């Protein structure tokens, strides 16, 4: 029942194990929702730094015909 | 649920198309990102080509990608610059 939803392309994967790294559109089998947090350590102290998490909101159109799909795709799953 | 470090072999690239005014900021390239699994549901990545290009229905073959990812405890084994991916 969980349709294919596309990723849209300013989130993409780069694999470099498979040729180099390609940036590669991502196919989403969601099972589980998710979510996608950008993490930089620019909460800084007098000594310490800190951590501090904006999340990143992906937008994600479900797909409406597999002829829409592209030549190459990575696909992930989610349970 | 528990955090996991992908290696670099896969990471996530992220495009600014555009600056915050929209400025166009394009030819200045993606973003890879090393990845950080808050990994509840497990997760699975296949790559994918089509194929039977018989034109009947387009199909595509999933070749499987092994995802080395590796259980972090220190905080300066994580990277000042990362993206961490939440799943339930
Ligand atoms: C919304 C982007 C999901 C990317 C998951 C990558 C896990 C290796």
């Amino acid at each position: 029942h969980p349709a294919l939803r596309l990723v849209d392309p300013q989130i993409q994967l780069a694999v470099t194990r498979m040729v180099g790294p390609k940036v590669y559109p991502i196919i989403l089998r969601l099972g589980s929702p998710l979510s996608l947090n950008m993490a930089r350590k620019t909460l800084n102290s007098l000594e310490d730094k800190a951590f501090q998490l904006t999340p990143i909101a992906v937008q994600m159109t479900k797909l409406a015909t597999t002829e829409e799909l592209p030549d190459e795709f990575v696909v992930v799953t989610v349970k």
